[PDB]
């Protein structure tokens, strides 16, 4: 019937539009209820208990923001209701694919249970839409509200995974492009996405953010660029936009890629690995999948959340002794031991069709100290994390259209130059983190010597602590002293 | 084993010492993990997915900077580093008894399930903190750091629960009293606990704390009072503790019973009851219990969290299809209506013994109406909420002593009349919420009217909107205009 | 000439129409720069450093988004550009006619040093206006952008200061009456000035705020009340309501009403008395007048700032030494020491024209202790402060007009009874501060004993400290026994 | 005498010993309250309200934080009470010696007033905090609470300025010197001092702070470093180190250097050196002192504050004219006009002794436009700003000592590629902004010529918006396109 109003600690009073609760009251969407944010996190950060449901509410919020916002500054854009509509509904939804955990399933869990698959959260959010409209009874409801579901159910997938397949879109025209940099901004990755988990996950882990979206999204304005229509930001806000992706660094750093969640994320995926033979979850018809192949039925997929991890634990069957005794591992925090980590160095880039063959080579380095135990390639994890600044090598800020005061409707580039030289000169890097999966003290002192030992033979980055852990091995290194 | 800091949003850098670690890394402690804080709440408010474990950390918190504080300001009391540690541990402690969404458990399902009974949280604090002790060998480690077991062990069980029955305390002495005012505060309810969850709930609400718990952490003392030794507070600080009871009040209102939380709480507890034959829950030796049982056996407890209700939503027994299917009417927001609120008048006092009539009640009434449907006391259900100052109709700041800046060790007492005219005149009260479980537009239109008659025949309060929901019925009574 | 964003840590970006810089950028408007919000406050609470001018841009702010939000919902009220602009105006505007150190000028001095006059900050901000716009040619500037200035100014006049003498208003015709409580709401005090000054001044103290204002923005419609086109609050917010006037009330008894940051006020206020026959203040025409005559010509008055106060401490003219010797003792931080707070009992009310005459009476209470020093009427100080809900013995509540989900055009009523009987009785009260300008030991002894025995023979409440401060006096007392 | 609570808005309960209110209670730190923090910022910024002496309070209770800290964790240190009084003191009093709107007359006025003297707030605190002690008897008040005044008046001194003349310090010995490194350290520049300021200007400019001070506290130790006690963080926080400067960076980016801000601090600048021959300021024995010479008596430079700004603006006097009428302009925001931004290229760095010499040449460029205005030297302002880390072209983060969690007491270093490659490559730099005098619409757009032209003669970087404002200039030059 009519609109609802939503109290969210980031946003405040959130107003949704019926058509909107509608879609939200759904098993489909419900579900993100049971997928916590930031996955292993909560086992870090005991601050972050938030799950997908309220991070979901809060992109489809400010999707209608920054539509509305630019509706209201530039009518000659012609912003419809319509394309509000169908703006918010992409945000709601681009969430709704991922799995357990949230980035430990398609991150960890989906590429060692099915390596042959390619399977993103984005293309499981195309499904699950699809399946949310169909099991529900959406489209005349769309339709009551003036949607073209044909038409409008494209553009909102396309909002979410891109081209389907010159103009590469047909759920809106060249004029209407700047829609399509709102939800997930393919050219950049500016958009509100990044905004609403900024201000979510610094609220809840108890770290600052510096991020200020609502200056963006008043400094906001589209302009033609090669004969589009795109956004544009004041050529002045050039330093803040570094510093978002700055701050999305920093999270990365310090939270999302926290050594110790990582590895709760790790021994979760491989008590997950253990449990897929035996757990069963009955979708369409009454077939039954597994944890690895709910991904290819949507009725299955809807229930699987995060209770996963529960039903293993609290499991008695025989089969599952092997998982449930990984999960109650970590819930005494006899967890695998972080050893250290390096970096590569020159132009040395680790492919991921080596990283099979790093634990190998880390129990083949030959360190020099006399060691009571040995460890084979099996004891070692080695993690490697690719850190950026979202497309690869490449400064995202040369992707931005800008606009100065005295000529607002017309597009400029800045360059790196022209901003600072404190900036960084690279936008890209890996980090290398190793594990022991043997957690005793005598172990432990064994895995560092191979760690740094191998460091030394790769001639990766010095460890921080490489001196104090391992004393007889960081002298051989010329480089090093 | 050394300190371990987590950080909280709410009080952030924690330290922990290595016992309190120890406790914490228990599958009967980290089982907090998966119980919300405000149960049905987070159906309401989509920020509020914190759970215990993160209050209790922040209640084992606080309670350690209220002892030391008093410590460092009066070393004539002769804290210990001792006491400190027991009060953590039983500030850390004191929520472990809590079950599946909290209040809902305790308050609206064992009653229903087991009403021969008599169980609380504090109860089953005591008994889960036994077990977690028992369980997982804490007394070596207890020794280990100074701990004497037998008393201290005592100490903190009473410290949750009171006497375990003229000085009715065994774990500590007379010398000793305020200890025992910190984590639970049977004298006048001011403890570290309420001073956590405003923060805390506040935080994810999205609602704004008005208590100021560190600056009343700085004006207390420890003073003697009848023979004991008890916390008192500044003589100015009085406003700020009326504030306290009225900040607990309005959260109670706004929040924790809200009408529509109330009411899936209800709906949940109803899955519950229709589920319980056949949920079965592996306690000690492998006996096997039910989700209304498994409060007699500690081991098959602490398998019963939140999970509980995942795993009747994704049953496909057709034995669990009732249970089932009222947990898919959250999901699809198809609740029980709100029909509306009023209070009874004068002196009347509505009892828990009659509590079952009032259903029948309402269907009883005989509004003067044309109704298309009739509606039976099955189709109505009504809440009876008893809000007060935690004392019943006392004031609790009777309870409470104070010092003057001119003879810090000199208690006083301070009444209502020397404080303000402004405050209450009453400190308990009840409201009487009504809703229909038939939800279609006649049925619901029918029991507004109903509703509303009933409330004039028993001359509770007029409805704020009766006039608006029943116009018909509200011009009868003389009283309301 | 285009918009300008200001960046307030209140309440973000806030976007100004040049209009309103044009207005803004005048020495009329930027002298709240140098008026501090809470006057004397700033010497007992450090962070309440802000200036009138900053809370003026948040209340023409937050009059913009309530008039914006009621078009937004409610197009048929056709609400215009015209009315929006003026209803800014008038929030920016409302506070120019503060004089030095705010509530102190208009509270404290001008009372003392003008009893004949009857000056208000409302007529003064006024006047002011005026003189604002014709010293700065600001209505070729109004017309340019739509606005009338004839009709338009005497609506802003108007909305300040209410009617200039049936509906009593010329500026704006019944239909549009509810824009006449947005920035000063004569008929229950509910107005965006509150709203502003509870965030800011509570950001600025270090207090949290509990009051809500954009939650109740969008809960607010225009109804039909008695053939007035009036704003309705939804019933459901009729708890944030009083929960509104409970917190000024806090605000006041905790901040506002500081027992220092009044004295301090007084001796400021003592000062400026002293220094009022020498300090010049150069006006039109080259005329000169006194600190309290300013108030007489606008272009005095525009220099008549917290500057006065520098001035007088840093003067060396031997005509003032008796002025900054006063001053010199706020530096040093000898100040009249407080004694003690009584409030009257009973239906006694102390009326201002008795407010001179009760020095006098405490000096004359005769304790029956023995006493080394003897204090005469001129050694106290007497401060009474009358403490209410905005309305005098009113209940605000009781003047607001609501509506209902079920009928969102039909206004109603809901009285105190309706709503929770743990709410005030009263709405009214007096505080009774005594002080010492004695400030020794042996005096301030003396002073206690009068006091309470003041309060005794009076029949004042029983000061809190009353038996630690006169153990000797409280016993004669049965009432208090 | 005992100790009294202050609240901040940022910090909470203050604590403040009785030595330390005596300190504070005095005409010459109470001063402070009439120095804004942030000079002409307010101007940009309406929060900036802000002072310098609650500034004061909190870097004295952060000093006193992390003093005590040391001393809890580390016994061995010999912390004595002495200790941590003196370096409260130091960080209460090393913001004693700023002038009228800080940094405007340590950085603009000075410099340009008395070109000879090397002026620093710092000295000025030094003799400031002297003149204190001796004018209020703060000497025996020290001595009763246990200080030496000879040593530890030099020791306070120290503190602010570093050695009054191998370890160079009087005040304590090398078993003490990591206390030189809490209020202001000269070796790395991480003290409490940035801390309080970072928190502070956040929460007045509405800007979020991303540095947690409380976080390095509890990861701070003092381990050997060369022969001296040094404070030393843990390893795994050289991110967050980073992170502080490049927060510092931002600060200074954003809001510190706001090309408005810096543009209305060198009007009023201006004004100062307009009005420094006929302001009187009377200090010692009657004598006068100018604005610029009351750095020379310590009684004058107690009266010297933004107070100046208003007596120039109020002035009749005919000789202050000139002064009053820049102060006019400022209030009717008739500002110089910003023409834009540069930076030097290469190796290039513009020397101090240069600056003079930059509005001649900018005059002198030779754009080949037709222009129908021709401006003067005397028509433009260069401001050229220094941005860097602290130290010049260092990278502070190589003067820090670290230690890890597998050996506390050893000291070690850590480099820039042990961290991040997506760090800085540079630690300094330079911006040149260029203001017009003239501004009306033809000399602003002749003025872009002459500024874009010379910035491509000189081989500056190009203007953002370089293209939009000078078209026809920067297709000249090939290297930017
Ligand atoms: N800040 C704040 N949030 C509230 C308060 N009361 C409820 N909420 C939250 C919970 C929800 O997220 C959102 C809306 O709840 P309401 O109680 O207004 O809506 P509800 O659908 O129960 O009422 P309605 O259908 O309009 O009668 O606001 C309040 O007093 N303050
Ligand atoms: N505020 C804040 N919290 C952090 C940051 N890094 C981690 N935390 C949180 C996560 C935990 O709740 C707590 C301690 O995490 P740490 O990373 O310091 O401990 P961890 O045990 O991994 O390191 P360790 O064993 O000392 O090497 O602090 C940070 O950069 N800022
Ligand atoms: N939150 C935030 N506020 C800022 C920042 N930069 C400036 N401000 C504040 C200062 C003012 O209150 C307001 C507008 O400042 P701007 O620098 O955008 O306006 P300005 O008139 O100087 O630039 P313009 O005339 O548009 O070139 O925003 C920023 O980076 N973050
Ligand atoms: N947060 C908070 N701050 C307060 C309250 N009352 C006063 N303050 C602030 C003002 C000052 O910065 C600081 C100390 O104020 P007090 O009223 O406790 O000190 P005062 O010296 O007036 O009392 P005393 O001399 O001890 O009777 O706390 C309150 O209720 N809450």
């Amino acid at each position: 019937d009519t609109m609802k109003v939503i109290n969210d600690p980031i946003h405040g009073h959130i107003e949704l539009h019926p058509l909107l609760v509608r879609i939200i009251d759904t098993p489909q969407f419900q579900r993100l209820r049971y997928i916590k944010q930031l996955g292993g996190g909560y086992y870090v950060f005991p601050g972050a208990s938030h799950n997908r449901f309220e991070h979901s509410l809060g992109v489809g919020y400010l999707a209608g923001c920054l539509v509305h916002a630019l509706g209201e500054k530039q009518p000659e854009l012609q912003i419809s209701e319509r394309d509000v509509l169908c703006v918010q509904i992409a945000g709601l939804c681009r969430n709704l694919g991922h799995g357990p955990f949230s980035h430990m399933f398609d991150g960890r869990f989906i590429p060692l249970a099915r390596p042959e698959v390619k399977w993103t959260h984005e293309q499981g959010s195309v499904m699950m839409f699809e399946h949310l409209i169909n099991s529900n009874g959406i489209k005349p409801v769309m339709e009551q509200y003036g949607l073209i579901p044909e038409e409008d159910i494209c553009f909102i997938k396309e909002q979410i995974v891109g081209p389907l397949e010159l103009w590469p879109y047909k759920g809106r025209p060249e004029n209407k492009s700047f829609l399509y940099e709102i939800v997930s901004n393919k050219r950049n990755g500016i958009d509100v996405d990044k905004w609403d988990y900024f201000a979510r996950d610094c609220h809840h882990l108890g770290i600052q953010n510096n991020f200020d979206y609502k200056r963006f999204i008043k400094f906001a304005r589209v302009c033609e660029v090669d004969n589009e229509l795109r956004i544009c930001a004041r050529d002045k806000e050039v330093g803040n936009l570094y510093d978002m992706f700055h701050t999305r660094n920093s999270l990365h750093r310090r939270a999302y890629q926290h050594k110790v969640g990582n590895i709760i994320d790790t021994m979760i995926t491989d008590a997950f690995l253990k449990a897929d033979d035996y757990i069963e979850i009955t979708g369409a018809g009454g077939k039954k999948y597994r944890i690895s192949t709910a991904i290819d039925d949507m009725e299955a997929y809807t229930k699987l959340t995060d209770n996963i991890f529960l039903e293993i634990l609290y499991s008695t069957d025989p089969k599952l002794k092997d998982a449930r005794e990984i999960l109650k591992q970590i819930e005494y925090r006899n967890l695998f031991k972080y050893v250290g980590e390096t970096q590569p160095t020159g132009q040395i880039k680790i492919k991921r069709e080596d990283y099979e063959s790093l634990p190998k080579e880390v129990a083949s380095a030959k360190p020099k100290v006399l060691l009571d135990v040995k460890l084979k390639a099996e004891d070692f994890i080695v993690d490697v994390i690719n850190m950026d600044y979202g497309m690869q090598e490449k400064n995202p800020i040369d992707h931005v259209s800008f606009y100065c005061k005295t000529a607002p409707n017309r597009a400029i580039r800045i360059t790196k130059n022209q901003v600072s030289q404190l900036l960084p000169e690279k936008f890209a890097e890996q980090l290398i983190r190793v594990y022991c999966k043997k957690v005793d003290r005598k172990s432990l002192y064994a895995a560092r010597q191979y760690f740094v030992q191998w460091c030394a033979d790769r001639n990766f980055t010095k460890p921080q602590d490489g001196d104090v852990i391992a004393p007889l091995i960081t002298p051989q290194k010329k480089e090093w002293n």
